């Protein structure tokens, strides 16, 4: 019965809302096919009253439907299927699935004049051609963002990237003129709490037909079998958190639809479609996006590792240049401090320090004091050959490696505090009408929430950045020992 406030919202059970969106009806069955619960609108949408204890009957739901249901009813492992069928006055999409051991049948009115197979195929071809045309991982995102809008007619579609700390960044955008831009927006991990994030990962597509909707409750609330709520995780019609709904209306959005990009076990980022009036996307089309989601995820994965590959390649090429020079010139300092192949170019940094013997070369600033303090901190830890941190002198980020012990051969890279890369301003943008929860649920409030998180922090060191440092360290050890 608990109200969901700003304090609660992190722990909101959004998977068991026990209600569904109004653009469809829902019937929940148990293993034997016996009805356990239904949305309060089954009668109003489909001509009949589903009742707990009942079993579904032909042409109160039609034949092919039970035909489908029986198949999944007798199959081990998460059944999933859909049928198209006429029930009374209308034809329906009857998407059905089984999660836990409860079976779900979802009913959407089908208004499309097209054959489903071809509608599905047509859109799949169109939206994944965008995945064959681009080598830049950012062109991919940018282009499919522009294309998703062309296909769906959404007012605004955005591509989010998710950082290491699960903070988001709007990296692409295609929007109707009128609308303010959110390009370069940054929001915290708390804007998409655990359960919501778990769900985007498990579900390629989420659709919100109308944010201003009144939910259609499924009765009864609790599954008699367990005396605990129905887990609508894989339910297409599952209802929305009032918090998110308030957020979206603060923005002035009325319909959403998001396509996930999952790589590893991580939500790599999603495409969020927003409409200013309510909007619906037919089932077969959503399936076009679902399959797309899986392929795009695959290509983004490769494109990303193709990116790291090239980073490693030019790094070694520079380690080669470095090895070449060092042996022939015989001062390392000159080699390391080289303007372009220098260490400052090896790994993205705002500065670097080279330190062998008693001599100190600070390149791109005065870093001698910091390096001294960092080194003192490592006093307590004589065995550390590598040190790094984004919390901390005057530079937040530090990556230090040791290549000579006795003569204190050290290398440092430094990073300043992370800064909002792109920022809007210039003319006060319009007044958002703000709900009861407060300004926290506006983009402006989200950004501020993000600042408070990152400030005091430099950008984390790449998986890649550390790998390079490690290779460099090996190089110099070799050199110093060798000659
Ligand atoms: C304390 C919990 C929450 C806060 C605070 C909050 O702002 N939202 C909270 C819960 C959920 N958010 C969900 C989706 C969601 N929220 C955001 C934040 C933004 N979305 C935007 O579009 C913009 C700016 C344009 C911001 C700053 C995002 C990006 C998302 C993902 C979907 C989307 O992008 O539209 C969410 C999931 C709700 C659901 O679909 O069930 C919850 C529970």
């Amino acid at each position: 019965i608990t109200p969901v406030t700003l304090a609660n919202c992190e722990d909101e059970p959004i998977h068991v809302p026990g209600a569904i969106q109004p653009h469809g009806a829902l019937v929940t069955l148990r293993a034997d096919g016996m009805v356990l619960a239904a949305s309060e609108n089954i009668q109003a949408l489909l001509g009949f009253v589903a009742s707990p204890g009942s079993y579904l009957t032909q042409e109160q739901v039609g034949p092919e439907v039970l035909r489908m249901l029986e198949e999944g009813l007798t199959g081990n492992g998460p059944w999933s299927n859909s049928v198209e069928t006429r029930i009374g006055e209308h034809l329906f999409d009857v998407i059905g699935h089984s999660y836990k051991e409860v079976f779900y049948l979802e009913f959407e009115i089908r208004t499309a004049d097209t054959l489903s197979i071809t509608s599905f195929t047509l859109n799949a071809q169109r939206i994944i051609a965008q995945v064959q045309l681009h080598n830049d991982t950012a062109s991919l995102l940018s282009n499919v963002t522009d294309e998703l809008r062309r296909m769906t007619g959404y007012d605004r579609v955005m591509a989010y990237r998710f950082r290491h700390d699960d903070s988001g960044e709007v990296v692409a955008e295609s929007r109707r003129e009128d609308l303010e831009s959110y390009l370069g927006q940054r929001y915290p991990a708390s804007d998409i709490p655990a359960q919501a994030r778990r769900l985007y990962i498990q579900n390629p597509i989420r659709l919100i037909a109308d944010v201003a909707y009144t939910p259609m409750r499924v009765f009864p609330a609790l599954n008699p079998e367990t005396n605990e709520s129905f887990d609508l995780s894989y339910s297409v019609l599952r209802s929305v958190s009032p918090i998110h709904c308030e957020y979206l209306t603060n923005m002035g959005v009325r319909a959403s639809m998001s396509i996930s990009i999952v790589v590893g076990g991580k939500l790599w980022g999603l495409f969020s479609c927003h409409h200013m009036s309510p909007k619906l996307i037919p089932y077969p089309v959503r399936m076009s996006f679902q399959i797309f989601s899986q392929v795009c995820s695959a290509i983004v994965e490769r494109l990303e590792q193709g990116r790291i590959a090239e980073l490693l390649r030019v790094s070694t090429e520079r380690r080669l240049a470095l090895a070449r020079r060092a042996r022939d010139a015989d001062d390392l300092f000159g080699a390391l401090a080289h303007p372009d192949d220098g260490i400052a170019a090896l790994i993205p940094c705002d500065g670097a320090l080279v330190m062998l013997g008693g001599r100190t070369l600070s390149i791109r600033g005065d870093f001698e004091r910091q390096a001294g303090n960092v080194l003192q901190r490592l006093q307590r830890d004589p065995e550390r050959d590598i040190y790094h941190t984004d919390n901390w002198g005057d530079c937040c980020g530090v990556l230090a490696i040791r290549f000579h012990r006795q003569e204190s051969g050290w290398i440092f890279w430094f990073r300043h505090e992370e800064v909002h890369r792109i920022r809007w301003g210039g003319k006060p943008e319009k007044l958002l009408t703000i709900g009861p929860s407060g300004p926290r649920l506006t983009p402006r409030g989200s950004f501020e929430a993000w600042e408070e998180v990152v400030r005091g922090h430099s950008t984390p060191w790449s998986e890649t950045d550390l790998a390079i440092a490690e290779k460099l360290r090996l190089d110099l050890m070799e050199l110093c020992l060798n000659h």
